[PDB]
């Protein structure tokens, strides 16, 4: 079949830089990651999952690699978080849900992400969460041995504190903790602090458990004493992800299924 083999890059996604591709034949769209990256496409082959963005493959034109990945037309979560307000709140319990889902996967194959943040975290045309770039991941657990930590990566607001603190660290907290920023986000619209660090305010308010101020002013009750538990300074008595999926408000019925067409009489 002639042409099937051609793409044209339509817009630019994100910025190396990162294009939609539309294929001449199908009209099959991907994006295109053009470009470390030698570990990035050994992870992302090693990556099959529902909320995992999609590797298709990867081609070499000289200098210049490209990277072939799945298109996410509801684009970032970062958009569906309203500045100051957030979103409605089963829409973030079911967004977290996701996260979970992809987090509990990559973890159980030894991956961890190490970069978790909302500009990320993108949505494909039935609004489900796709974990996405995996620039920043590593091999933490390999022939069922745990190697620890001691690079320092990430964003700084959605970082835990151990990385600034500790010379190791175990890996799968440290996801954790950058989920419960995620979450924070998707609750108050804004960022708890500019770091985890005895030095920002704000972090030193929610260690004294000050929730009467914002972000956690915000947020319910519920969904609240979950963040008490993931956003724990000590990553070893901090909540696991098997414990998470035993909390009250993820298992809170909240939010509807997506509305199927129906008519009456
Ligand atoms: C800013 O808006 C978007 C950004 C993006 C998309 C779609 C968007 O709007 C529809 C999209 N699909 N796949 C990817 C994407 C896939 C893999 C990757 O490593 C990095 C980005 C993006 C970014």
């Amino acid at each position: 079949v002639p042409f099937v083999e051609d793409w044209d890059l339509v817009q630019t996604l994100g910025e190396g830089e990162v294009q939609l591709a539309v294929n001449r034949v199908t009209e099959e769209a991907v994006a295109v990651k053009i470009v470390n990256i030698k570990k990035e496409i050994c992870i992302n082959k090693m990556l099959n999952h529902e909320n995992v963005v999609k590797f298709y493959g990867h081609r070499r034109e000289g200098n210049i690699q490209y990277l072939f990945l799945e298109y996410c037309s509801g684009g970032e979560l970062f958009d569906r978080i309203e500045p100051d307000i957030g979103m409605p709140e089963p829409d973030a319990q079911r967004f977290f849900h996701q996260l979970m889902a992809g987090v509990v996967y990559l973890h159980g194959i030894g991956i961890t992400h190490r970069d978790i943040k909302p500009e990320n975290l993108l949505l494909d045309e039935r609004d489900n969460l796709k974990i996405s770039d995996f620039g920043l991941a590593t091999v933490f657990r390999y022939n069922n041995r745990e190697r620890l930590l001691n690079k320092m990566c990430g964003t700084l607001p959605y970082v835990a504190p151990e990385l600034l603190k500790r010379r190791e660290f175990h890996a799968e907290p440290v996801d954790v903790w950058s989920c419960g920023i995620v979450l924070t986000a998707m609750l108050a619209g804004e960022l708890p602090w500019d770091q985890p660090s005895d030095s920002c305010q704000e972090y030193s308010d929610w260690k004294e458990k000050k929730t009467y101020l914002n972000p956690w002013k915000k947020i319910d009750s519920a969904p609240l004493a979950l963040l008490h538990k993931i956003l724990v300074e000590n990553p070893s008595a901090r909540i696991t992800i098997p414990d998470i999926k035993k909390d009250r408000w993820y298992n809170k019925p909240l939010k509807k299924g997506a509305k199927r067409p129906r008519v009456t009489s």
